[PDB]
């Protein structure tokens, strides 16, 4: 029906259908993700004996995958017993504060890798290519910085609200107002978005018309390059344009009829399950590859 937030009025229901197919997914993604990402770890932690920029920052970005996967189960049980978090207060702020921070620091890392490529392949005698790895240490340091200064709102607020007989602990949710959490979800898919496109774009570019793609291993960089664009336009996409469509119908029609929701709420959760995929892809595609 129509539910109330203070100075929001909102409306997110309990349709069923999301718990026959998202706990599958999620338990799926929880195994793959898991295994890939203590299967990299391992070899960062132990049997690597190089390191640099590069390698600094895909650590970066196992760490958080792997955060970000460790903190899947309690969002797969949330979504098992049909938003019935019965956990608490404070482990609802963490599992918010984790998944949010977590796919922050996965996105800006792979923005940040991505202009490391394109500072690598289009201006190699660039001085950036050329990076200690103190300095790397301490760019990586205040990225996470960046990354957790705008989610630490979501530790301030009682996240799990209670309604009716339920417990949500959802930070995605649609009220007639915005707030710095959708914007930061808008940002958050098109500004890396632009980057990511810019700098593959470019560096295809720059490889094809050096005439130095005949190689057969620049080939194999070259797809993957395309492939880890192609990876994160299929699971940022979907989530995205959900929110822009029912962005679209809360400004042409309002919240007058709750009715009218339904449907763009619960496949809306499924697309975002799409970018935990990446979690789960990303092993395949950025450490394991390149030989
Ligand atoms: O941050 C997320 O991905 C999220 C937020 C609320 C509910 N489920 C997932």
């Amino acid at each position: 029906h129509f539910l109330e937030i203070d100075k929001k009025n909102c409306c997110v229901f309990r349709d069923d259908f999301i718990v026959k197919v998202l706990p599958p997914v999620l338990g799926l993604e929880f195994i793959f993700g898991l295994l890939g990402n203590g299967l990299a770890l391992w070899i960062f932690c132990f049997h690597l004996k190089s390191w640099k920029s590069s390698r600094i920052f895909l650590f970066n970005l196992a760490v958080a995958d792997f955060l970000l996967i460790i903190c899947l189960p309690f969002l797969m049980d949330n979504y098992v017993r049909r938003w019935d978090w019965k956990f608490g207060d404070i482990p609802c702020r963490l599992m918010l504060f984790m998944l949010a921070m977590n796919r922050q620091g996965s996105i800006i890392f792979l923005t940040v890798v991505a202009v490391d490529r394109y500072f690598r392949v289009v201006h190699p005698h660039h001085a950036l290519n050329k990076i200690s790895n103190r300095t790397a240490a301490i760019i990586s340091c205040l990225l996470w910085g960046i990354t957790i200064g705008l989610t630490v709102h979501l530790l301030k607020k009682k996240m799990p609200i209670q309604n009716g007989g339920a417990n949500l602990c959802s930070s995605f949710s649609i009220c007639h107002t915005f707030q710095w959490h959708e914007a930061m979800f808008l940002l958050e898919f098109f500004l890396p978005l632009g980057i990511i496109l810019f700098c593959s774009a470019r560096i295809i570019w720059s490889l094809r018309q050096r005439q130095m793609d005949r190689h057969a291993k620049i080939k194999r960089a070259i797809t993957f390059i395309m492939v880890v664009a192609i990876v994160f336009v299929i699971c940022f996409l979907p989530s995205v344009v959900v929110r822009i469509r029912i962005f679209w119908l809360l400004h042409t029609s309002g919240t007058q009829n709750c009715e009218v929701y339904r449907s763009v709420d619960l496949a809306f959760f499924i697309t975002l399950s799409f970018t935990y995929m990446n979690s789960m892809l990303d092993p395949v595609v950025y450490y394991f590859s390149s030989p």
